[PDB]
C-alpha cells in the first residue's frame, strides 16, 4: 500500500558496501547481487575487499535489506520498508554477543538509480582475543541445529548399523544355500551368526510370516527392515521438524522394544551370543537417545523470526530478536539484535501493526574464488497476521 512497493514488482539489483572496525581489526566488504521481492528471494555475493575478514561471516549476515521481504496480500499495509522508498531509510542496530563484544551498525538503505544500495558503518568493541568471534570458532551457516556431535554421531551410528545389516543379509542369503558355512562371527556353538539369522525369528521377526505367509515379499529377513530403519532415520535426521519428531519417536520406540524382544530370543530360546545383534541394540539405544535429546532441543526460549513492532515516537519501526550461532566445540553463541529504522525523507511512511519476518538463509562458497567471500541465498516472508474470515456479504 505504498508508492515504493511499485519499485519492487520485479528483479532489482543490489549493491552493499560495508566499512567495519572490530577492536582495531579494520576491514571492508562489498557484496553485489539481486533481489526478487515478489518471491522474497535474495541472491548475493560478498567479498572482503581488504584481504582477510577478521570475523566469522555468519556474524555479518544480519548486518549485510528487509525491504525485499515478500509480504502476503493482506499485509502490504504493514510493509514499512517499501514505503520509505525511493528516498530510503536509516537502519541502526546494536548486536550484543553473550560474554563477548558488541557491534554497533548504522546503515543507509536507499535507491541510487536502478540499484538498491545499502551503505553500512560498523564498529565492534569489547571482544575477546581468543573468543569465538575474533578466534573464528563459528560454523559456516545460520541454522537452528544441534552441534557437530550427535550429527556426526547419528550419521556414524546409522552407517554402522547399515553395514551390519548388509553383512547379516549376506550371511542369511548364504546359510540358505549351504548351512555348512563359517561367517566371520561364527566362532562355535553358543556363538553363531547363522544360528540367529537362519532362525525362524530371522525372517519377519518370527511373526508376520504366519499372517501373510512365508512366501510373501513382506516376510523379508530382519536385516532389510534394519537397513530401511537406519537409512530412513538418516534421511529424516537431516531434516529438523516436529513431524520428524513423531516419525523418529515411533520408530525408536519400536526399535527399542523389538531390541529387548530379539535379545530375549538370543539369551533364552536360542541360548546363543551375537555381538553384532548386541551392537545393533546399542545403536538403537543411541538413536532413542538422539530422538529424545532432539525432542527436548525443540525448545522455544531452518528460518529465524524477527519481530517488527511500530515506533511512533520515531516515525519508524523497531525490531528485536536473537541469532544463535553454533560453536564447533559444541557450545552456542547468542547474539541479541536490537534494531530501529526511520525514514530518511519527510514523506509519509507506513506505521505497521505487530508482525514478524521469517528469514531462511543458506551460505555457500564459489570454488573459483581466491578472495575471502560468502555466497548468500535468502528467502524472507512476512507473517503474524492471519487473513480474517471474509464476512462482508448479504
Amino acid at each position: 500500500m505504498s508508492k515504493g512497493e511499485e519499485l519492487f514488482t520485479g528483479v532489482v539489483p543490489i549493491l552493499v558496501e560495508l566499512d567495519g572496525d572490530v577492536n582495531g581489526h579494520k576491514f571492508s566488504v562489498r557484496g553485489e547481487g539481486e533481489g526478487d521481492a515478489t518471491n522474497g528471494k535474495l541472491t548475493l555475493k560478498f567479498i572482503c575487499t581488504t584481504g582477510k575478514l577478521p570475523v566469522p561471516w555468519p556474524t555479518l549476515v544480519t548486518t549485510l535489506v528487509q525491504c525485499f521481504s515478500r509480504y502476503p496480500d493482506h499485509m502490504k499495509r504493514h510493509d514499512f520498508f517499501k514505503s520509505a522508498m525511493p528516498e530510503g531509510y536509516v537502519q541502526e542496530r546494536t548486536i550484543s554477543f553473550k560474554d563477548d563484544g558488541t557491534y554497533k551498525t548504522r546503515a543507509e538503505v536507499k535507491f541510487e538509480g536502478d540499484t538498491l544500495v545499502n551503505r553500512i558503518e560498523l564498529k565492534g568493541i569489547d571482544f575477546k582475543e581468543d573468543g569465538n568471534i575474533l578466534g573464528h570458532k563459528l560454523e559456516y551457516n545460520l541454522r537452528v541445529s544441534t552441534p557437530r556431535w550427535e550429527r556426526i554421531a547419528r550419521v556414524l551410528v546409522c552407517l554402522l548399523g547399515i553395514l551390519l545389516s548388509l553383512y547379516a543379509f549376506h550371511v542369511e542369503r548364504e546359510h540358505a544355500r549351504d548351512p555348512s558355512y563359517k561367517a566371520l562371527c561364527d566362532v562355535s556353538s553358543s556363538i553363531s551368526c547363522s544360528k540367529v539369522f537362519g532362525s525362524r525369528w530371522g525372517r519377519g521377526f518370527g511373526l508376520l510370516g504366519s499372517i501373510f505367509g512365508n512366501d510373501s515379499a513382506l516376510n523379508q529377513p530382519n536385516s532389510v527392515y534394519g537397513i530401511v530403519f537406519y537409512a530412513f532415520q538418516l534421511l529424516l535426521g537431516m531434516t529438523v521438524s516436529a513431524m520428524a519428531a513423531l516419525i523418529l519417536m515411533t520408530t525408536s520406540i519400536m526399535s527399542v522394544v523389538g531390541s529387548l524382544y530379539l535379545g530375549y530370543i538370543l539369551y533364552f530360546v536360542l541360548k546363543d551370543l551375537s555381538v553384532i545383534c548386541v551392537t545393533t541394540y546399542a545403536l538403537n539405544f543411541i538413536l532413542f537417545v538422539l530422538n529424545y535429546k532432539r525432542l527436548v532441543y525443540l525448545n522455544e526460549a531452518n528460518s529465524h523470526n524477527v519481530y517488527i513492532t511500530a515506533d511512533k515516537q520515531k516515525n519508524g519501526i523497531k525490531a528485536n530478536f536473537k541469532i544463535r550461532h553454533n560453536v564447533e566445540d559444541g557450545s552456542v553463541q547468542l547474539a541479541d539484535h536490537y534494531q530501529q529504522n526511520t525514514p530518511i525523507g519527510d514523506g509519509p511512511v507506513l506505521l505497521p501493526d505487530n508482525h514478524y519476518l521469517s528469514t531462511q538463509s543458506v551460505l555457500s562458497k564459489d570454488p573459483n574464488e581466491k578472495r575471502d567471500h560468502m555466497v548468500l541465498l535468502e528467502f524472507v516472508t512476512a507473517a503474524g497476521i492471519t487473513h480474517g474470515m471474509d464476512e462482508l456479504y448479504k
